[PDB]
């Protein structure tokens, strides 16, 4: 709902490229930094998105990377979104892993908790969290990024279950069987994250394939306790991966949880 004025962007970097195509660093009206998608031309639902974007934007916490606005009177469309210099998570955990303290590796997961309680009290689900998706900016603090946008994406290898790019390493049984998205599935995939975060940033399930790793976690295996977990943190974590989708926590209840083990710390 924001259509931003596309004379008011400024290009200055590249950044890469993600699912959607090119992302840049810029500037609004020459002062404020932003990033920038070009989605290219069938990637994305764009009608749908269209249709249904300000939704997204009216999301707002400190802990959410902010859709500031879109530009869809042209083609390729921009989405506007905060900039976030340290770029995203899983990056910023392996290129500093001999740097952090246990204590800033709990701050991580409230900062990320936090904007996942937020979301899960506007009945509004991310699909897609994972350190990958989640930003870093200049002072340290972690954001959750691009929350609902997996629903546009049209790539088969993406929303198939058994493609090459379904996040099946943070999906809980009732997504790889049933298509079936709650606020408990993103429960499980924050369990995954945690234990992303303390292990300084290795692959779930390495030397498993997708497939192996679906067979296995519906047959109960589980993500061991990384060394910088302590059991209390560990706890957290595995309450996650609950197979039964209304035994796992809310967030509320995980923030309460981190909050706790933070005030025994
Ligand atoms: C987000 C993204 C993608 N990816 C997508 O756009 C995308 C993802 C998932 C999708 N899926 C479908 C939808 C649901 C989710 C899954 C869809 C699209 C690709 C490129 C860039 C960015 C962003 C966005 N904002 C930033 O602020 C940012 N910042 C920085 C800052 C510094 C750097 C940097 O160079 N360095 C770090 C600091 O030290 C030096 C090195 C950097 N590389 C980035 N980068």
């Amino acid at each position: 709902s924001w259509e931003i004025d596309p004379k008011d962007l400024t290009f200055l970097k590249e950044l890469g490229t993600g699912q959607f195509g090119v992302v840049k660093y810029g500037k609004w009206r020459g002062q404020y930094d932003v990033a920038i998608k070009m989605i290219k031309e069938g990637s994305m639902s764009e009608d749908e998105f269209i249709e249904e974007a300000k939704v997204m934007m009216n999301l707002s916490h400190e802990k959410l990377v902010q859709l500031y606005g879109v530009c869809t009177k042209q083609r390729p469309i921009f989405i506007i979104t905060e900039y976030m210099a340290n770029g995203c998570l899983l990056n910023y955990l392996r290129e500093m892993r001999h740097r952090f303290q246990t204590q800033q590796l709990l701050e991580m997961c409230k900062d990320v908790c936090e904007a996942m309680e937020y979301l899960e009290s506007k009945q509004f689900l991310h699909r897609d969290l994972a350190a990958r998706n989640c930003l870093v900016n200049d002072q340290g603090v972690v954001k959750v990024s691009d929350f609902g946008l997996s629903a546009y994406v049209l790539d088969d290898e993406y929303t198939s279950s058994v493609g090459s790019k379904f996040p099946v390493r943070w999906s809980p049984p009732e997504v790889l069987m049933y298509s079936k998205f709650s606020s408990k599935s993103d429960i499980w995939a924050f369990g995954v994250l945690m234990w992303e975060i303390y292990s300084l940033g290795k692959m779930p399930y390495e030397r498993f394939t997708n497939s192996e790793t679906a067979e296995h976690i519906a047959q109960g295996l589980r993500l061991y306790r990384p060394h910088l977990a302590s059991e209390k943190v560990y706890t957290i974590m595995y309450s996650c991966w609950h197979e039964k989708a209304d035994e796992r926590p809310t967030f509320k209840i995980l923030l309460s949880n981190i909050l706790d083990v933070m005030d025994a710390n």
